[PDB]
């Protein structure tokens, strides 16, 4: 990672989390002072921001609405059914799947912690042990350029509905045993659902800002 | 368009040509005296071209592979699917459509001329006249993102098979088609079936490498 890289990444988990609010400012020598580095690592961190969608060009954290939510939702829900079924024709043995239960235990822990910020940060551990099966780059690549507007609804949805945990759990278990019996249907189906779902209560959160 | 992304269309043109082969080098120097440009320009130029998988980091033209272009193909016959789907649902009156009949005139006229590198380079304007109907940021820059990539492949198939255009504008014909009478599933099949053979077209050509 560039130092740039670590900034963006740093400044992305406060926009995800919350802390730092739509439409507010972000000033390069405020950043510069606070994490005592380089102006121009600051101003690189901001481009990236940016073209994650998550800052406008100094910076202003992005607003959010109902028609880029569906749409972020709309793309995503494509790209993960192509995950998921590359993990579904490619796995050979039981063990490589391995990692998507260490996940589900890790999930699980934030949960009983009660830690929606370590639940997001687990579930988009799934995504990149998948990527191993895909051998995909194009794909790879978009979705974690994706992935901190991504974290973001989601992040809010969790912050709506705690609940929302338990759904997510219970719908991954439904996807990991889809990938087990290699069912595309299947796959397509849990994944469409909950996709729906979990997109609709991002929407009813953004109805009451 | 920055200085760096001139660059870097420039040199992504003459990699999706032929012009720059596989695995050939380019040098930052050499860039800057043949262009007249700044040294740090060609070295962000070059990071683009990374960033849109034309060149792997001096830069080298990175090499086709069966499993890179299956998996673009996989990729972008959704992303398609989601664009022409958003202008099925989302175009009122037929005079929206008119870009795609003067792109149809612009793809025959360059077939007329023999032109298989206006040819592609009108092709990428369909995309783009979609862009309005969808209005999704994280779709239009994914599809930007890939347009090098894909665009390279689309040109080595025409340079496979130049009856490919005559090919490729009786689909295009049946996708304008099934988007003016709204029906999706004819959409999605259009599409998977000419995504298909183009794609198994420029595997012949990667076999013939």
């Amino acid at each position: 990672d560039s130092l740039a890289e670590q900034i963006a990444h740093h400044l992305a988990e406060r926009i995800i989390r919350g802390e730092l609010k739509e439409r507010e400012r972000i000033q390069e020598q405020k950043v510069t002072q606070t994490l005592n580095v380089s102006r121009g690592s600051v101003r690189e961190a901001l481009l990236i921001l940016e073209r994650r969608h998550l800052v406008n060009i100094g910076a202003q954290v992005s607003e959010l609405s109902p028609q880029h939510v569906e749409s972020l939702y709309a793309l995503i829900v494509q790209l993960y059914i192509l995950l998921a079924e590359s993990v579904a024709r490619r796995w050979r043995s039981e063990a490589e799947l391995a990692p998507f239960l260490v996940i589900q235990q890790r999930l699980l822990n934030n949960l009983a912690q009660s830690d929606i910020d370590g639940f997001v940060e687990a579930s988009f551990d799934i995504m990149r042990a998948a990527f191993p099966f895909a051998n995909n780059p194009y794909l790879q690549e978009t979705v974690e350029n994706l992935l901190p507007a991504v974290s973001r609804a989601y992040h809010l949805a969790l912050e709506r509905r705690k609940a929302e945990m338990n759904q997510f759990l219970g719908s991954f278990a439904q996807l990991l045993q889809a990938v087990i019996a290699r069912d595309e249907a299947r796959i397509r189906e849990v994944l469409l659902e909950y996709g729906r779902h979990n997109c609709q209560l991002v929407l009813a959160a953004l109805a009451e800002r």
